[PDB]
C-alpha cells in the first residue's frame, strides 16, 4: 500500500480543486470544500480504498439523489442527531437550555397547513386501523407565563406509517395529519387526530441499501413532530414518542429523548368531541419556549422543505 | 463549542456504523465509520452550521438527480488522485517505459463494433469539424509490436458533445467511438473528425459547485483510449490536441506532457474516404505494461453505459 497524501503533488491538487489561490470569491465555501476533499483523500490513502470501491461509492451517490433520499440518509447515519448535539452544547454554554428539549425535524415537514384558533382537527382521511388521539398542552416561556398566540404545528404518520404528500400507495388529502394551532389567551393548544404508527425506510431506496450493508434496520418508533414558535421566543423543533413502542429506544435516526415520552391516558366521551369512538387516548405535551437572546434566534434552521396548497 | 471528542458523539458514530454488530461486512463498516467520523470532526472544527449542512444535503440530491456524481469526481480531482496512487504503486515497483495513464472520465460507452486494423468512426455529419486520422503502433515495454491488441477510442464532436450524452438530440449509436484490433505489425488507425473540448452541463450540479468555487468547468480537446492485449495490463489514457488554450487548465486535471502529439497537415484524404483532400494526422504510438505473474493490478471496474 502506497502513501501519497502528504506529497506536494496531492497538496497542490487539493489547493487547485478548491481554488484556494483563486481570485476574490466565497472563501468560506472554498475552506469547507478543501477540508472535506482533504479528509476524503486522506481516508482513501489511509484505508487503501481502491478505485473500484471509490466508483461504487460514486454510484451510490447517484442513486441517493435519484431517490431523493439524501436527507433520509442524513437522519439514518446520525448526522441530524449530531447537529442537535452541537446545538444542545451551545445552548448549555449560553444558558439557553431551559426550554423543552429539541430533537430532529426529519425530512417530512410540509408548509401551508391551515391554522386554527385553539383547537384543530387534523385527521382528514378515515383510517379504520388507527384509534382517536387528543394531543393538548400549554405553551409557556421559561419564566412560566403563558404565551398567547403562539404557533403550534404538528405532523405525523397514519396507521400504515405514511405521511400526507409522501404516501407511495396513493395520495392522501392535502395536509392529512398536519395542522397548526394559534394558542388561546391562556397558552392552550389542542389537536384531535388519530394515533400514528412507526414506519420503515423505502425498502429499495438508497438509505435502506446502505443500512442493509451495515446490518442495521431502518425503522422508527411511532412519534409526533412539532414546531412551536411565538413572538419574542426561539423556534422549537421537537417531537414526542408514543409510550410502549418496542422500537422506542432503537430508532434508526437516534431521536428519542427520555423527557419526550409522555404518559398516554385512556379517556371516554369521544363522540362529544367529534371522534369516531367513545374511547380515545389523550397525550398532554406542554411546551416551554426560550426567549430570544439579543433579539435573534441563532438556532432556527433553514432547509429545503415541501409545500402545498390546502 | 467542540463536542467531537465526547462519549455521546463517539458512541453515536459506533452505533451509526454498527461497529458492535453481528458479523457482517467489516470493510464496509470500517469505511463508513471513518468517513462519518471525519465528517463529524470537520463540522465541529469549522463550526459548520445546520443551514450549511442541509445545503450540502440538498446538493447531494441534485447531484444524483442530475446523474453527475462521476463528473464531480473528475472536477474536484478525485479521479486524478486515483491515478496518482496507481502511478505511485507502479513507480515503487520499478515500472517505467509505459505510456502514462490518465483519467477515464465518465463518458465511455461499451459495445462498439471492433474492426480489423482501421475503423471510420464519424457516422454523423459535422460541418464545423475537419477530418482527422489517428494512427499508431502498439508495443510492449520490450519494444516488440503487439498484434491483435484492442485499441478503443471515444471523443466529442464540434459542439463538445459525445454520442449517448448529447443533450441537443440523439447521435447515431457509437458516433465518434470505435475499436480496432491491431494488425500484424501492431498498427491501428481511426478515421474520424477533430474534437473540440467538453464543458459541464451549465445548470447541472458539477458546474454549480464549480461556480461556487470560482472555477470553470471546461476541458481542452482530447481523445480517450482504452488499450489492451494478451500478456499486458489494460491501459487507460488519452491525448490532447496541441495548441488548445485550455491544454494546461483542464478542470479535471488530466493533461500529461507525454500525451500531446504533434498534428501534421496532410493531403490525399479522399482516397482514404475522408470528406476533404486536406486533413490532419496524429501519430499516437502506445506502449503497454506487461502483466505481473498473470495479474492486472490496476484495471478498474465501474458502472459504464452501453448500447447496441
Ligand atoms: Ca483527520
Ligand atoms: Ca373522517
Ligand atoms: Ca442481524
Ligand atoms: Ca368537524
Ligand atoms: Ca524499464
Ligand atoms: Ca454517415
Ligand atoms: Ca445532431
Ligand atoms: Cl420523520
Ligand atoms: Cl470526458
Ligand atoms: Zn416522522
Ligand atoms: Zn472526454
Amino acid at each position: 500500500s502506497v502513501k501519497v497524501f502528504d506529497t506536494k503533488e496531492v497538496q497542490d491538487l487539493l489547493k487547485a480543486a478548491a481554488n484556494l489561490n483563486g481570485d476574490a470569491g466565497n472563501a468560506r465555501f472554498r475552506q469547507i470544500v478543501h477540508r472535506l476533499l482533504s479528509d476524503l483523500f486522506k481516508a482513501i490513502d489511509d484505508l487503501d480504498i481502491t478505485p473500484d470501491e471509490v466508483w461504487a461509492g460514486v454510484n451510490y451517490l447517484n442513486k441517493l439523489g435519484q431517490d431523493g433520499e439524501a436527507a433520509l440518509l442524513a437522519a439514518g447515519i446520525g448526522l441530524e442527531k449530531y447537529l442537535d448535539i452541537r446545538m444542545d452544547a451551545a445552548d448549555r454554554a449560553a444558558g439557553l437550555d431551559g426550554g423543552t428539549p429539541r430533537t430532529i425535524e426529519g425530512p417530512l415537514y410540509v408548509a401551508g397547513a391551515p391554522v386554527r384558533d385553539g383547537v384543530a382537527k387534523i385527521d382528514l382521511d378515515d383510517d379504520a386501523d388507527a384509534g382517536p388521539l387528543v394531543i393538548r398542552g400549554t405553551v409557556t416561556g421559561t419564566d412560566g407565563k403563558p404565551l398567547a398566540g403562539a404557533l403550534v404545528e404538528c405532523w405525523h404518520a397514519n396507521s400504515k406509517g405514511f405521511y400526507s404528500h409522501f404516501d407511495p400507495t396513493g395520495a392522501q388529502t392535502a395536509f392529512n395529519l398536519r395542522g397548526a394551532v394559534r394558542t388561546d389567551a391562556n397558552g392552550k393548544y389542542e389537536f384531535r387526530t388519530l394515533m400514528p404508527v412507526g414506519y420503515g425506510c423505502p425498502p429499495q431506496g438508497a438509505t435502506q441499501q446502505l443500512l442493509n450493508g451495515l446490518g442495521r434496520h431502518g425503522n422508527r418508533p411511532a412519534h409526533v413532530h412539532f414546531f412551536v414558535s411565538g413572538d419574542g421566543h426561539r423556534k422549537l423543533t421537537t417531537q414526542f414518542n408514543i409510550e410502549g413502542d418496542p422500537l422506542i429506544w432503537d430508532d434508526f435516526a437516534y431521536a428519542t429523548r427520555e423527557e419526550l415520552i409522555p404518559h398516554v391516558v385512556d379517556k371516554t366521551g369521544g363522540a362529544a368531541l367529534g371522534m369516531k369512538s367513545d374511547a380515545y387516548k389523550e397525550i398532554e405535551f406542554d411546551i416551554v419556549l426560550t426567549p430570544l437572546l439579543d433579539g435573534r434566534d441563532n438556532q432556527v434552521v433553514h432547509r429545503p422543505r415541501a409545500s402545498a396548497d390546502a
